[PDB]
């Protein structure tokens, strides 16, 4: 018998129940991870919500690191003992133990701990494929990054350091605009003071940008088209202020034939391979500090205190990665 | 004096009015061409019914060749008889004179005749931004191209041919088809007997096509997202049967994190060596008859009868490119 989070019913923080369970032996594409270490994700809140349908009683969470405990009849490349890191788990992961096949697991370095990868795993693949797979970001490339002071905001911003790019982001207070810019972003614009298409006409002498990755959707959709240049991309790969619904196409012809994606993780990390080559990546750069992984010790909550974590990271008082302990 | 074709109100072709006016001369940028040859395209109809707002009372058309007879002061690369075309004009191509930028025309070669010219150039244009601008299209690709009967559609078909891609291509009746078939189209679809995505899926074993144009857009936008594959591109750049409005972003993640743009022929040919580089390609491959450019005679009006060419283009019996004489 374990711990896991689950909620009965879709709804606020309040729903979250922190319940026993017995965890069941992988099948033969499985390996059983006692999770050390749990990632707390946006999607979460979605999901508990009831903005994402998903069968009830469930659990939450995809990501997580921990022990592999146990391993499924087919499995070669992991074994027993192995410290892993998961992004895309069956809801779950928000557990003591969880089951996941094997083709979606990533055996961690030594230098990486479960802290570490769970703060930084699920972020840190959709950082890859935003930067690498849907546009490819050259050096000396102006873009711009929504809330790039958060958990996928800091590892884009030392990212593109990384790559020789500047990338503008968009934070809410000038405490979070200094940690932005310690994490290798060129340039910073306060959205709740500036106009976020006006200062990156300012910054880029009016030439504006070819890509914009907005994670916050609905506030920020004009600001987004309005900071592209002719044939630029936008890039909304989450809702944290509200879904972008009710788009006449016409408005991408008036704003300079932009293009527009809505791309996902699954969209983009689908098979082992995939899953390898960018965590290989993901890894490399965290292995040789270009991108470092930190956790502020205030978001870090026991598993037990789900509720409580969760409260946090709506009221967007958070920094960086938030994680639950199992 | 001489003879344009006007209206004074929106409404359907009985609203076309042919008066004379007297030929202004060219203004600094501009040369005035005496017009013997007037492309005939649907945005014609939609700014003569008001779908488009435009001053009244106003000229139409945008596309037409003819011969120079005046130039404007700061005109160098253009002279008095040269034989030339051009595609974005101030609305006013249907007249036998019309003042035009210099920079927005384009010097005929000897071999193009003024009626290939004016059938094939916007529509031209239009299938090299698509096609090489837009989304490169590779050798081997297969694509989707809805109206592929169509003036734009029959270019797109010996175009793709050209650049050995397969180019399905749906269209409304048996005839069509044939006709798409003889014009390098790899497939081909009925959209009144036929389910668009399914008969993708069948021609594409599965694998689906990773763009497709979509010259129709409301009636097509769901058909036309089940054709992509992972990453697609749907590429928007005809409203046929109405706008695209009332798009949730989230339905391009669903799809599998697919690329929407809404791209203008004004959109990519911006200067003249856009329009330069553009032209020489067309007309290279019109040359080399991998593109061959004939206009039905039923479909070749007098300037005098607009009216009745643009009912002919609204019942939808005509296949490939109209023509007005002037």
């Amino acid at each position: 018998m374990a711990k896991r989070i689950q909620f009965s019913a879709t709804g606020g923080p309040e729903v979250l129940e922190y319940v026993d369970f017995e965890p069941k032996d992988p099948a033969a594409g499985e390996v059983q991870v006692e999770n050390k270490a749990i990632g707390i994700n946006y999607i979460d809140t979605y999901v508990r919500s009831g903005l994402y349908p998903a069968p009830l009683p469930s659990g939450l969470g995809s990501e997580a690191a921990g022990v592999v405990t146990k391993v499924g009849t087919g499995v070669s490349h992991i074994k027993v003992g192995d410290r892993v890191v998961y992004a895309q788990s069956s809801l779950g992961a928000y557990s003591e133990y969880h089951n996941v096949p094997a083709q979606k697991v990533a055996v961690l370095p030594e230098g990486i701990s479960f802290e570490q990868a769970a703060a930084s795993f699920l972020k840190g693949l959709t950082v890859q494929y935003l930067f690498r797979q849907t546009h490819k970001i050259k050096a000396g490339d102006i873009f711009l990054f929504h809330a790039a002071a958060g958990g996928v905001g800091l590892i884009a911003s030392q990212w593109a350091k990384a790559l020789g790019a500047k990338l503008i982001g968009t934070v809410g207070s000038d405490e979070k605009a200094a940690l932005a810019k310690e994490a290798g972003a060129w340039a910073t614009i306060n959205y709740q003071t500036e106009d976020i298409a006006a200062r990156v006409a300012e910054l880029t002498q009016g030439e504006k940008v070819s890509v914009v990755y907005d994670s916050v959707g609905k506030s920020t959709w004009l600001a987004s088209l309005d900071s592209l240049k002719r044939h630029g991309l936008l890039v909304s790969f989450g809702n944290a202020s509200g879904p972008v619904k009710d788009v006449d196409l016409g408005i991408l012809n008036q704003k300079g034939s932009l293009f527009v994606t809505r791309p996902s993780l699954n969209g983009y990390i689908t098979t082992q391979e995939e899953l390898a080559a960018a965590s290989e990546e993901l890894f490399s750069l965290i292995a040789s500090d270009a991108i470092k992984v930190d956790v502020k010790d205030a978001q870090k909550f026991p598993l037990s205190q789900a509720r409580r974590a969760h409260e946090t990271l709506e009221s967007r008082a958070t920094t960086g990665s938030s994680l639950l302990i199992p």
